Formats: C-alpha cells, structure tokens, sequence
C-alpha cells in the first residue's frame, strides 16, 4: 500500500515543468503516474510548483473541504496547475484527457506529523 502523503505526491505533484507543455500533457501524465491502470481516473490536477511550496499550503488558509472536513487549506497565492479531465472520447483501456492549464489557488486536505497534503480538494 501507498502512504496517503506519497499518493498525493504521485497524483498531484509535477515540479519538473513550469506548466503543461502540450495538449497531450494529461494523456501522458495520467498514464505515467499510474492513474489509468485499473480505470480512467476521471478528474485529476497536477501542481507545477516545488514540493515545499505545496506542502507549505498546510500552514496557509484553513478552509472546509468539500465534504465538510475541517483540515483543508487554501493556498494564499495562485499556483501553476494543470487540470486533467476525462473527455467524451474516453473509454478504458483507452483513456483520453483534456488538458487545461491555469494559474489558481489550490485547496488540499492535510494530515499527519509532519502535516502534509493527503488529498487534492479543489482549485479556485
């Protein structure tokens, strides 16, 4: 099994690029990060910032998670992100994703000691 922290890193961190390179960014990353193995993960965001910067969000603006949890945090500033969302031409095993680049606040849920992101709630 994966730690929640490591699963967040695998699903949501891409510090290697300042932003999505091509329209094929999502198809490549969703596969690469093993998010299309059992099924097409329907929605998933990658954050193009350093891991320290994203971890730092756990000490930023305390907000509610969409399900009502109290351990969500909104980043004070916007971040470079890529939203990956399954499109109409997508059918497992042939997953197809729309790539949408944006610069927005992120909201994550945090847990543990050290207190780190374990869930990507939303972007605003």
């Amino acid at each position: 099994k994966e730690t929640a922290a490591a699963k967040f890193e695998r699903q949501h961190m891409d510090s290697s690029t300042s932003a999505a390179s091509s329209s094929n960014y999502c198809n490549q990353m969703m596969k690469s990060r093993n998010l299309t193995k059992d099924r097409c993960k329907p929605v998933n965001t990658f954050v193009h910032e350093s891991l320290a910067d994203v971890q730092a969000v756990c000490s930023q603006k305390n907000v509610a998670c969409k399900n009502g949890q109290t351990n969500c945090y909104q980043s004070y500033s916007t971040m470079s992100i890529t939203d990956c969302r399954e499109t109409g031409s997508s059918k497992y095993p042939n997953c197809a994703y729309k790539t949408t680049q944006a610069n927005k606040h992120i909201i994550v849920a945090c847990e543990g000691n050290p207190y780190v992101p374990v869930h990507f709630d939303a972007s605003v």
